[PDB]
């Protein structure tokens, strides 16, 4: 299968779009609202059309296209909600478009090809033969739709003969026009299908004697009679040329509006009129306005002849490069079709007078199409041409619903029309066509092309606003698998797009459109609940699940660094050899530190054998869930149960997450009792839980005395948070105490910075930087630098210089040294603060010098009521 | 602090309530719609109010309430978002309303007080208005600014002018009934004239023992002598009628204004029901007959009249000095919304049973002598009703100006919203200092439109969008569950919120479709500004920020709850094994999970690599990038763990126990088959897949384990020919038949037939049969014998080494018999023995009893699965 761009999308966008909208009502369209207001909805019902057209390719283009239609692209391309809502409200379209077309060719065989084979009598004869014509054409989709599919290019060649022969007879308007009289009284519109000649009186037998005029509008056979209506004798009658030349003067004369009222005279604006009574009997024998008209009313009846832009990617599958021969073919229609309608408009409002356009069914000519009255060969031509026109459409369309509904139902999104994919043995719907036919009788019913239009422009509407709005929602969040590769193409467009079809869609009803908002809502909801219930099992919680799944996917991708940062901990809780919490003070502490807004992972391990301890480790997470509920924290609870509990921590360390949401600082609590027992295993597995937790680059908090530490009950009110940053972490070590004093457990500790890192430099710079660095943190605490010396630091200066550099022994004994110069320092300036947070050297290379590690650590914070050290990972930037 | 429910809460809605509508625009608007649709308009307004009431209710007994105020308690029960979109439209609200406030005052000064006292003196009205408009709001806000003190002390005087009128009001009707006043309007045919200019209403009068024309000859003719015939001929044709404008009350009148009488711009009142001869009039006329001012409709009339009945929030306004808020607020406001509604009922049915039909449409009391026409009926005097009606407006004016800018700094405090940080710059004494010239500056731009007709709407709308954000928040968050969200309230049910919703978005829309698409819009837009903001305090970034903040949300929403799914369906967790040069080994498991779960579901990949994690990250990082790509390229949409370490074996079982977050957890290992375990010369490999066996189920999951994966197809194959075959022997039925329908709904396998080979045979036969239609896979069923000795071992297992052999060399015989040539073959596995050390022996079993068949799928139950 391999066809071009030609064959394949542009003829068959052509022929659905050349309707039976242009000819019955584009010339009652211009005459009633001027050339001005014409091009203008011209114009506003291309853009929106445009605009669809641009998502459409845009859609058409990412990736690979399915084969089967263009539905399938639709659903494979915006997921199965919006698939499965945009098939009904096409479907809804189409079965209307039908039933639109039928009415068209009824009204043109009961109105100007043969009247004698027939208020509400017309409105009945309507119904009776719209019913006959539908269960014919029915049956005919039924048995003969390769007949159809074989005479198809005919109705294009018709449509398009009459359209030549339109454009032919203008231009033999510009040099010699036709005739046809028009009758006028005064600046009223005579009917010329009773009258045998437009005067009021005529010369028989060298005398002369009324006419039937007269004895139409005079209710006496007689001229001696002054019982007459006073506007008859008071003014004249003339009989004006219809079809005036080519010129500037005609296109200047129906350049304003003329909205009539229902009721109402067609008057020709510019003769001179002397008003009076008129009597009741001759209001027959005037031209009237058959329905009100405004710009609303002229919006929704055109709208129905420039849709179908979805009726050009119908052949997908047999197509030689459909990503580049789709779009080119389909805007190739619009840019066709748009000037085809701005060319006609100009034509026939400067071409045709202003008072003939306005007869609906031709009255003011013997009963001719008022379009076809300029035409070269013969109005006989267009006539035939625009009834095979809409025979042909509406078949096409009864053939092209119910395949649309086979397909929809055979996907089996919306359950409860499984039954109508029960197709013949060729494929070929059975029950779907009589729905169709069902839906196409309840429209037939109303009888009025005025009517059935808005119904058909709000289905259409719908349906392009939802393709827009899914275009531009995938595009802005990121979804997955959403690349198109079109140039010009960008979600602005769509925006706007989505903007313009909605005004129209509420132009037209504001009520009516509420309705298919909520039709479209419903459906959607409904599928989206299907679809949850048969991917996981349940209901609520299988919506849950899927957009906590949907979520994850979509932060996936894109690169993983925040520009900010933010502790979201995990705290190891210790469980006991009796199940229970040792430290429910570390719960608190996170409950403080996070609020309960972020994410917070409470893991723990449990040594022994996976083997024979599960309900083991499920007690242990109820226990857990139920102390975690107590302090008011939010979070999950995982457990896991290892053979020793070193390894434990280091699979809970690294695997604690889904994808994105990870965890990046680790609370871990300080060893107690480490020297007092003769067991060494406290301070190594401590030590290994520090340098497997500093080797993935994540922060790290060590709350020492974690028996001291406030509860939420408690309250401070006088007080003073103390900063004693040294060298580095400053970014961290700042934004805790500001995330701390947020909650109303410090809500008003007083912040004092401490700062040692004097290395032989000038604090007057310093306290510049750190103002101005707080004031965008607006903290605005005071700083202040105390006297440090090089020697004092010089434990911590030897890593700082190494990790510049990157970015024992001899060193450990002035190392203790400095640790408790420092020690003596802090406790003599600071004994009195409420919570001092100091930062932390790292852990030694040599796995030997780890005990003078640990006494660096414990000689360091000595006397200190409450001590919180934090380490930093290195990839913070705030 | 303790303060009972009266003094507390009712007093103050009431204060709210009663506002400047009634007395300026009731009659007006009882008249232009009559009886019925009057009452139908009160009973609408009214059950939009009381609904939203009830959620108000169930909203503030849900936990702890807030001391602070009516704002506070919104945001703590409803989040962030939704509180902070309430306060603005709120806030909105309250600015304007102290406009309208103003413009009633204005209104009563000009036109019954002292009308000399009119600057300008069309057009002119207006500008009068926007004058002394503009002069009461720069005065009011200065007052405001330095004195809120004595506000706050004589704010009970402004009520007690409210309740005073209406006693008045009604003492007055009461005595209309046995001995009602004289108000005499004056009537020409059937229309009204303004009693304002003629000193009597007669054609001609006698003076001096003769007669003259009167003055109302010379105002409708310019003639002053009686003889004389150019006068237009509507004065000549009809009579001059004097009938009395307040007839006692009787059913007579209440008969006659009893329907809709909606009149045009410019028509003339007309009182149906009097001989009238019609004839052309003159057009110097017009200035002689009264005038409907504006355009009646019955939409316009609910959007007048809404703003009357608003205000049921700020009862809720003084929290913290409450007694027992569970108990008293509910209680207070809804007492206080009955109170207003039966009010307004009497005094419709008053107004109607009391009034002519004609001096009711006058807007400013034309017919009669240029008096408040509700206070035509009042017992002292008609001077109670004008200054109550003044005192009333200028203190709810003083109030709203008190409490809109209050409201503003609590929202500036709070910081949530960013850019109006600024406005919570609060004086010395805590009184808002750039929040009152703001409220001053958006009340004088809605004073500039100067018609309480054209302003009333405005209000409407901002406070409609309040209470349709309100109700939708409680309905949505009682439905879903949230999980800080329980109300106590007794009769409270979301349908009732729900209704609310509806019917007030049904006025929202009523009133003009227009202004509530903007109100919809500006709502809208912050929302999703505060969520974004939310997303970025908590987490960093804009974006992702919202995706992480959405997922935790989930999460922890569906935390609660039975922990049990009605159904079963498949959610893998792929066990790849790297290779040495970290390459993944068997790269067709991922290609059948695909196949399995068709992209949509759950699909975790987990890996072991053996090492230190101390000095191995980086091959762990780059192992994790090596199978992100080799899963995209299979297309499978799921996540990828990776944990080092130290021996394979017990990474394996921390890798099975401990993947997901809470709730979204795998429920199925697939993981391969060990290949040359015999071949080999270490027993490694079997000692590591007995391991994985035995630890996945006792963790009660489901097994499948794909052996021979080399000839598995691919994607890009299709199949034509070939016959599934289930093998199910005797347990796990269920999962061993919904296995094949989840294979066969992909592409690959879309049309193999499946073949149902079970080991009363009608009864079972039936049973499959009945189990198939809800399923409809609709599958042949060929039900060879089932010997119990055969089947031993696994009846044996669930519920001699030497027996064991025969059993599987017997089953294998009948497999290879009848199931050759299969393309795929599933058959259950026993389960391994409980002793360790028949691992061997085991593995033999496991061997001999599929050899042969090219490509064999064995699933192992886990005993939870229900279908
Ligand atoms: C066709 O002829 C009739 C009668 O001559 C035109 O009637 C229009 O409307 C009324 C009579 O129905 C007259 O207009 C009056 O004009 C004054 C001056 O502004 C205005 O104050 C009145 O309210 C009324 O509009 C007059 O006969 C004529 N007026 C106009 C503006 O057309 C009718 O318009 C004619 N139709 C045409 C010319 O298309
Ligand atoms: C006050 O008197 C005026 C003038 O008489 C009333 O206006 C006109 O009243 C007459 C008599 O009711 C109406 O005539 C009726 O017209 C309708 C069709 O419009 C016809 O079906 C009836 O049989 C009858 O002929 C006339 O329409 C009406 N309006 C005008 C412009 O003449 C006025 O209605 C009286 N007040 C009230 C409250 O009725
Ligand atoms: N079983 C465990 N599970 C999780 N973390 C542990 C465990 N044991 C120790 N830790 C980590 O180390 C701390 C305590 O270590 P250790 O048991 O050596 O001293 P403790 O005072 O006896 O308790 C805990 O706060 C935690 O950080
Ligand atoms: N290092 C590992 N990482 C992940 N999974 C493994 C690992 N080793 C074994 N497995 C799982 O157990 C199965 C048996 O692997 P084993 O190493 O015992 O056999 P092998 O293929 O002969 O080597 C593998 O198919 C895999 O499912
Ligand atoms: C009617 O036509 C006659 C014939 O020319 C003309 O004289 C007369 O003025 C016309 N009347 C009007 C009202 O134009
Ligand atoms: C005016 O009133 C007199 C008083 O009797 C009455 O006779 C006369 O008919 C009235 N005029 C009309 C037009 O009814």
């Amino acid at each position: 299968p391999s066809m071009g761009t030609l064959m394949g999308v542009y003829l068959p966008c052509l022929q659905n779009i050349f309707g039976v909208i242009l000819f019955l009502r584009l010339t009652w369209m211009v005459g009633t609202a001027g050339v001005l207001q014409a091009l203008l909805i011209v114009l506003i019902c291309c853009c929106c059309t445009l605009l669809t057209a641009i998502s459409m390719s845009a859609i058409a283009t990412n990736g690979v296209v399915p084969a089967g239609g263009s539905y399938f692209m639709i659903s494979r391309s915006l997921g199965p909600e919006f698939g499965g809502a945009v098939g009904l409200c096409f479907y809804l379209g189409t079965t209307f478009a039908a039933a639109m077309y039928i009415l068209g060719a009824i009204e043109i065989l009961l109105t100007y090809i043969a009247p004698p084979a027939a208020s509400n009598a017309t409105l009945n004869n309507m119904r009776v033969y719209g019913t006959i014509f539908l269960t014919f054409m029915t049956l005919v989709v039924f048995v003969g739709v390769k007949y159809v599919n074989k005479f198809a290019s005919l109705f294009l060649a018709c449509v398009i003969i009459s359209i030549l022969s339109i454009y032919a007879g203008g231009i033999k308007s510009i040099f010699d026009p036709p005739v046809f009289p028009v009758c006028m009284l005064g600046n009223r519109t005579l009917s010329r299908d009773q009258f045998d000649i437009c005067a009021k009186t005529a010369v028989v037998d060298n005398e002369t004697v009324a006419t039937q005029l007269w004895s139409f509008f005079c209710h006496s056979p007689n001229l001696t009679t002054d019982s007459c209506d006073p506007y008859f004798m008071l003014n004249n009658v003339t009989e004006i040329p219809g079809i005036p030349g080519a010129a500037a003067g005609v296109l200047q004369e129906n350049l304003w509006s003329a909205y009539l009222e229902k009721g109402d005279i067609v008057e020709k604006h510019g003769l001179p009129s002397a008003d009076a009574p008129s009597l009741k009997e001759s209001l027959p024998l005037y031209v009237v306005a058959d329905i009100a008209t405004s710009f609303t009313v002229l919006v929704g009846i055109f709208f129905p002849s420039v849709t179908g832009i979805m009726a050009g990617s119908n052949r997908s599958g047999d197509l030689r490069d459909a990503q580049k021969s789709i779009p080119v073919g389909t805007i190739l229609a619009i840019i066709t079709t748009s000037l085809v309608y701005f060319s006609s408009v100009v034509l026939f409002g400067a071409c045709i007078e202003g008072v003939v356009l306005r007869d609906k069914y031709g009255d003011g000519v013997s009963r001719n199409l008022v379009v076809g009255t300029l035409a070269w060969p013969s109005p006989w031509v267009i006539v035939i041409g625009s009834f095979f026109s809409t025979c042909g459409a509406g078949l096409q369309s009864l053939t092209g619903a119910p395949r649309l509904l086979q397909a929809i139902a055979k996907d089996n999104i919306i359950p409860f029309l499984r039954v109508f994919g029960h197709g013949k043995v060729n494929g070929e719907p059975t029950w779907a066509l009589l729905l169709t036919a069902l839906i196409a009788e309840l429209g037939i019913l109303i009888a009025s092309l005025d009517m059935v239009a808005p119904i058909l422009s709000m289905f259409f509407l719908m349906c392009y606003l939802f393709v827009n709005l899914a275009c531009a929602v995938q595009t802005l969040l990121r979804t997955p698998n959403w690349r198109p590769r079109f140039k010009y193409y960008h979600w602005a467009l769509s925006f706007l797009g989505m903007s313009l079809c909605l005004a129209l869609m509420f132009v037209s009803s504001w009520y009516y459109a509420l309705v298919a908002m909520l039709i479209a809502g419903m459906i959607y909801k409904y599928i989206e609940y299907q679809g949850a219930e048969k991917e996981w099992g349940d209901g609520i919680r299988g919506l849950s699940l899927s957009a906590a799944r949907y979520a994850l996917l979509r932060l996936e991708e894109g690169p993983p660094h925040t520009k900010n940062w933010r502790p979201q901990l995990l705290v190891l809780l210790k469980l006991d050899e009796d199940l229970h919490v040792k430290y429910p003070r570390l719960l608190t502490f996170a409950s403080q530190l996070k609020a309960g807004k972020g994410l917070t992972i409470v893991g723990s391990v449990i040594q022994g054998s996976f083997l024979e301890s599960y309900g083991e480790a499920q007690a242990a997470e109820q226990t857990i869930k139920n102390m975690m509920e107590i302090e008011k924290v939010k979070g999950f609870c995982q457990v896991v149960v290892a053979s020793k509990v070193r390894e434990g921590l280091a699979h809970l360390i690294q695997s604690c997450g889904l994808g994105g949401m990870r965890h990046n600082s680790v609370v871990l609590g300080w060893p107690y009792g480490w020297r007092q027992s003769e067991d060494p295993r406290a301070w190594k597995t401590f030590i290994d839980t520090v340098r497997c937790t500093t080797a993935a680059h994540l922060a790290l908090l060590v709350p020492k005395n974690i028996a001291f530490y406030p509860s939420n009950h408690e309250r401070y009110l006088e007080g003073h948070i103390d900063v004693w940053w040294i060298v580095h972490d400053g970014g961290m070590l700042m934004l805790l105490p500001f995330l701390l004093r947020q909650h109303k457990v410090w809500r008003k500790c007083r912040m004092r910075i401490f700062t040692v890192a004097q290395m032989d430099d000038n604090s007057i710079q310093m306290k510049k930087d750190l103002a101005v660095f707080l004031y965008h943190l607006r903290l605005e605490a005071e700083v202040e630098v105390v006297e440090m010396h090089n020697s004092d630091i010089s434990a911590y200066t030897y890593e700082r210089t190494l990790m510049m550099e990157q970015r024992p022994d001899q060193s450990n004994v002035r190392r203790m040294h400095t640790a408790v110069k420092l020690n003596e320092v802090i406790v003599t300036r600071s004994h009195d603060a409420r919570l001092v947070l100091l930062n932390m050297p790292g852990p030694p290379r040599n796995s030997e010098g780890d005990e003078n590690y640990m006494e660096f650590l414990e000689v360091l914070t000595e006397g200190l009521e409450r001590v919180l050290l934090v380490r930093g990972g290195g990839r913070e930037v705030i």
